[PDB]
């Protein structure tokens, strides 16, 4: 396995190029995975490759640079599509600025455990803040970029009947002028770094020392290390955290094209050439990629002029065959035959499972709606189904704990509704829930919070405390 570091998902066509022929040569199974944190993966590089492969990402200026900080997102295609240039920019910077100088920031000893960040432009949440330590929400005002309000803390990592493990949403700790950013992002780093509890690995993480030392007594240091006093939090919401499928308009004569790619897996399949038509793509594209955190990939900075051209390959090469709401709004982790922690299959099931609840949802006549449904082969939580409406949390093979209660922008925890149970177990409770959300819900109620509303699970208000039953 091959991962590399790609601030906010963005590549260029020519890297692109590069990383087609690497992965159709170099790799056993010959493929391209882009992963929910807005980067890429390589499966199976015979060590023989080992050398060529860190040339070939350095040939075309990309790195694969553990207990580390780790990709660094950022909001993929705003709204406000120019605020992404400087939000992107913002990202790279926060990167670099947290890259080991192989150590003033990450320590000699570096970190207790990884360190993820992110930077969100409202009202999009699509980088899934609350499963971060380090969150960046980009303020704006007159198109210009202001501040952020810093949100830490997040994770969503458990282990299985430990209930000293949980997983937790990220903190408010207030608003930064933008100038403060790198020092902010250095402070947070360092006292995790110090604070953080080296001794046990399994209690490591930022969010696990905040419930230790508490939320303002870690906000006050970072305020000491920095040489800043937060503002107050600025007035951010967030409506999703889907992507845009299909075309967008972008700034001037822009389009942006998101493609929906299935478990973000790109590999030729029989009439289905997803790999060739973007390396086609690729070849006559005018611009950059963007590898989102839902695992699809933007074809950005499309001309007008350009648009036919691009879809016509994106169309014939299987890239725009039309899915549902909900298949575009779900998610697995990469799990079996990869996955040396694997415990329950996840991208080789989560295909089929959806086939099964698109008939639920047809059945029930909530075909155009969707749940936020995420599968992680083992509780890690790679998948995010700790931040889902309906997340199955593998235990064994064939069996996953079910979990429900979390809300479409992903700001609360699904509590466990049933535990250590197989698919035709999982589909028939989904088939009655689902029965009950499309004759009970209110007016565009979705159905985490409906099963919050209609008592059917507990919501989980403070993870520390209530997350296990
Ligand atoms: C590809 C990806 C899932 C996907 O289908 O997209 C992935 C795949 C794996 N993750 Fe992950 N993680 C991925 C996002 C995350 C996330 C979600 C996120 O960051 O948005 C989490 C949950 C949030 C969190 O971190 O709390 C996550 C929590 C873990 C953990 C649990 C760590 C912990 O703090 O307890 C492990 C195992 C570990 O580090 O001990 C891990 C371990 C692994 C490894 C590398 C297995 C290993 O340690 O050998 C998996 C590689 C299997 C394979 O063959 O690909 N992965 N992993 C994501 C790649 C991210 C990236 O490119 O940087
Ligand atoms: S959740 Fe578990 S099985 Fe899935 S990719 Fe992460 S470590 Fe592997
Ligand atoms: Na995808």
């Amino acid at each position: 396995l091959l991962r590399c570091r790609l601030p906010g998902g963005v590549i260029t066509t020519k890297q692109w190029q590069a990383i087609d022929k690497f992965a159709g040569e170099n790799t056993i199974y010959g493929s391209i995975r882009l992963t929910n944190r807005q980067t890429f993966q390589f499966h199976g590089i015979l060590k023989k490759n080992v050398k060529p492969v860190h040339q070939m990402l350095h040939s075309v200026g990309l790195d694969a640079l553990n207990d580390m900080n780790r990709n660094v997102l950022c909001t993929s295609n705003p709204y406000e599509s120019q605020l992404h240039a400087e939000a992107y920019e913002w990202a790279k910077k926060i990167s670099e600025h947290l890259l080991p100088r192989t150590e003033p920031i990450l320590g000699q000893t570096y970190l207790p455990r990884k360190f993820k960040t992110t930077v969100v432009i409202p009202p999009q949440n699509d980088i899934d803040l609350h499963a971060n330590d380090m969150n960046f929400v980009a303020i704006a005002e007159n198109g210009k970029l202001v501040g952020f309000n810093l949100l830490v803390g997040g994770g969503l990592s458990i282990e299985h009947g430990n209930k000293k493990t949980y997983a937790r949403t990220a903190s408010e700790f207030g608003y930064l002028p933008l100038e403060h950013t790198l020092a902010v992002a250095e402070a947070v780093v360092t006292t995790q770094r110090d604070w953080g509890n080296r001794t046990d690995r399994k209690n490591a993480k930022t969010k696990y020392t905040l419930e230790r030392v508490g939320v303002e007594t870690f906000k006050a240091e970072v305020e000491r290390r920095a040489g800043i006093k937060f503002e107050p939090i600025r007035p951010y919401e967030f409506t999703g955290r889907g992507d845009r499928i299909g075309w967008v308009k972008g700034i001037d004569d822009n389009w942006h094209l998101t493609l929906f790619i299935e478990n973000g897996r790109i590999l030729d399949y029989p009439a289905r050439p997803l790999k060739t038509g973007l390396l086609e793509i690729a070849k006559i594209h005018k611009g950059d990629f963007r590898i989102t955190a839902n695992q699809n990939l933007i074809i950005a900075g499309v001309p007008e002029s350009e648009k036919a051209k691009i879809e016509k390959i994106a169309k014939e090469s299987g890239l725009m065959n039309a899915v549902t709401p909900q298949r575009e709004n779900s998610m697995a982790c990469v799990s079996f035959p990869t996955c040396p922690l694997a415990m329950a299959e996840a991208e080789r099931f989560l295909p089929s499972f959806i086939d099964n609840i698109d008939n639920l949802m047809a059945k029930h006549g909530v075909s155009d709606e969707h749940i936020v449904m995420r599968v992680t082969g083992c509780p890690n939580g790679c998948g995010r189904a700790m931040l889902a409406e309906v997340g199955l949390v593998g235990k064994a093979p064939g069996r996953y704990n079910l979990h429900l209660g979390g809300n479409r922008i992903g700001t609360r925890i699904p509590r466990m509704y049933k535990e250590n149970i197989t698919e035709p177990e999982i589909l028939a409770s989904l088939d009655e829930l689902i029965g009950r959300w499309a004759k009970e819900r209110e007016a565009g109620e979705g159905f985490g919070d409906f099963t919050v509303r209609a008592g059917i699970i507990r919501p989980v208000l403070d993870p520390a405390r209530d997350l296990w039953d």
